[PDB]
């Protein structure tokens, strides 16, 4: 059943789903409303913004630093990516006018929020990935985005996101203490 407590185009935290929430399977992640697409790694609308993303490995030039991370858009390498569809959505989140050249946020915190989920498949490059399942790590914002052409010569769209959430990161001592207070357990299908 699709999440109905908030609309599909809801920006920001999902009511009742705290930072640190864990689900074994993507279908539960979707049903919770935190990341609606079952398979795709980003949810957005090209004229509104990006609502959520799942970090599951992605590309080799991406680096996960926990409180911040870099990220690569979709499409294309055999052809150029374009600042359309979800690449555009994510760029629109940045506190800056949309720019085919890339842009940096004026005040990054005034950007539209992005719900970030880390999935265990990211553990092959990131020490922040959960060992199992999927974990909601809170709200991040787009600090900047830019195009680049790597070894294939084709263009990819790149993003830097930084955490802006009042609850601590689940991997920290403070996060672990919140997980305890909230009684968070790996969630399974009922």
């Amino acid at each position: 059943t699709e999440c109905t407590i908030v609309p599909a185009n809801h920006f920001g935290p999902i009511p009742g789903v705290p930072v640190g929430t864990m689900w074994r399977f993507r279908v539960q992640v979707s049903e919770s409303g935190v990341h609606r697409p079952h398979v795709a790694g980003i949810h957005g609308r090209s004229n509104d913004g990006a609502y959520s993303l799942v970090l599951a490995g992605g590309y080799e030039d991406d680096v996960d630093n926990g409180n911040y991370f870099t990220y690569t858009g979709s499409g294309g390498q055999s052809s150029d990516q374009k600042l359309t569809n979800n690449n555009r959505a994510l760029a629109l989140n940045c506190h800056s006018p949309i720019n085919e050249k890339g842009a940096e946020a004026e005040d990054w915190r005034q950007g539209k929020p992005v719900r970030v989920v880390r999935n265990m498949k990211g553990g092959k490059h990131s020490k922040y990935a959960p060992a199992e399942g999927n974990r909601y790590d809170g709200i991040y914002k787009v600090v900047k985005y830019w195009p680049e052409r790597g070894k294939s010569g084709f263009l990819v769209w790149r993003y830097l996101l930084r955490r802006d959430d009042t609850e601590p990161e689940p991997w920290t001592r403070e996060g672990k203490d919140r997980t305890r207070q909230l009684g968070l357990t790996m969630q399974y299908p009922e």
